DNA sequence: CCGACCGCGCATCAGC
DNA sequence: GCTGATGCGC
DNA sequence: GTCGG
């Protein structure tokens, strides 16, 4: 919040170009800029200032320049008057709509979450879930909730098959406290790199949380995959929790620290860290540290027994989860 | 300059 | 049905 | 939009 107001106008620029644009070099930019000066411990004085550090240029310099002077950003101010980028922008809220079925919707007339009501024909499974729940996924999970839903998916984890391991990951993991949704990380002993030796491992997971009533909905499912909706119970007589978003992601018991890595996040520190690895010869996805031949083609999988051991191959110290929040 | 910008699972589609 | 490309989201 | 080579 010490530079708030700025990092608000980059936000909202990324969101722009991302949504409106289909620009999504320059969403990155954007995000990145305001991610370097989210951390930035003084309160920035000027464009020149700002852009000293990586990631802020000519352009975000000016426009920090404009926002000091005058508290805004006539580029923003415009977007937002327009009625085309607006209603974009907005029906990308909606989980399942992204910039290219905005605008398509848009084109048809289709601009509001009245106008999204009346059409559920026209949309596909998860948008359908998205615009059911569009309020509940806007709010936030304080990290008390969040508490009470690893508690749960731990138990019922424990119940299906006591090798089960079932890791809490996201913002939750890095301290946060609240969260936007929960990421779960699955991992059972007879899935590895090496074989798949029971089928279902997940499903039969998915299963036990439909079961008990904790998973409401699904948006999507596969062998490794689940992204959904669940929601605490709530006492006699007291109103309902919110729905909120689950991803549950199962991961080869031996990648779980590459997997465990991914999950924490952030998403920007994932970029930023997978980035470095390539200037280093590295390449990091979810699963595994690989070296970097001569022709640029992964080799193979170097040996990880750790988080640290990954941050150790790229020459980064080690930071704890908490500090990975970019 | 100017190329590169992380890496991937699932759903849905086109084209065979 | 398949594979490959694209959208979307993590 | 920003950067490194
Ligand atoms: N490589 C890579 N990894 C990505 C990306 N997006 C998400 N991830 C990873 C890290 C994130 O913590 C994790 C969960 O993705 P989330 O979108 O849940 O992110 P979180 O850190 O939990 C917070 F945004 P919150 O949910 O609290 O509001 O998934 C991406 O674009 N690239
Ligand atoms: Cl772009
Ligand atoms: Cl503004
Ligand atoms: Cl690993
Ligand atoms: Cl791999
Ligand atoms: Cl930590
Ligand atoms: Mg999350
Ligand atoms: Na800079
Ligand atoms: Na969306
Ligand atoms: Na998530």
């Amino acid at each position: 919040t010490l530079n708030g107001g700025i990092t608000d106008m980059l936000t909202e620029l990324a969101n722009f170009e991302k949504n409106v644009s289909q620009a999504i070099h320059k969403y990155n930019a954007y995000r990145k800029a305001a991610s370097v000066i989210a951390k930035y411990p003084h309160k920035i004085k000027s464009g020149a200032e700002a852009k000293k550090l990586p990631g802020v240029g000519t352009k975000i310099a000016e426009k920090i320049d404009e926002f000091l002077a005058t508290g805004k950003l006539r580029k923003l101010e415009k977007i937002r008057q327009d009625d085309t980028s607006s209603s974009i922008n907005f029906l990308t809220r909606v989980s399942g709509i992204g910039p290219s079925a905005a605008r398509k919707f848009v084109d048809e007339g289709i601009k509001t979450l009245e106008d999204l009501r009346k059409n559920e024909d026209k949309l596909n499974h998860h948008q359908r879930i998205g615009l059911k729940y569009f309020g509940d996924f806007e709010k936030r999970i304080p990290r008390e909730e969040m508490l009470q839903m690893q508690d749960i998916v731990l138990n019922e984890v424990k119940k299906v098959d006591s090798e089960y391991i079932a890791t809490v990951c996201g913002s939750f993991r890095r301290g946060a406290e609240s969260s936007g949704d929960m990421d779960v990380l699955l991992t059972h002993p007879s899935f590895t790199s090496e074989s798949t030796k029971q089928p279902k491992l997940l499903h039969q997971v998915v299963e036990q949380l439909q079961k008990v009533h904790f998973i409401t909905d699904t948006l999507s499912k596969g062998e490794t995959k689940f992204m959904g909706v669940c929601q605490l119970p709530s006492k006699n007589d007291e109103k309902e929790y919110p729905h909120r978003r689950i991803d549950i992601r199962l991961i080869p018991k031996d990648q779980y620290y590459c997997g465990v890595l991914y999950f924490t996040g952030s998403d920007i520190f994932n970029k930023n860290m997978r980035a470095h690895a390539l200037e280093k010869g590295f390449t990091i996805n979810e699963y595994t540290i690989r070296p970097l031949g001569v022709t640029g083609v992964a080799g193979e999988p170097l040996p990880v027994d750790s988080e640290k051991d990954i941050f150790d191959y790229i020459q980064w110290k080690y930071r704890e989860p908490k500090d990975r929040s970019e």
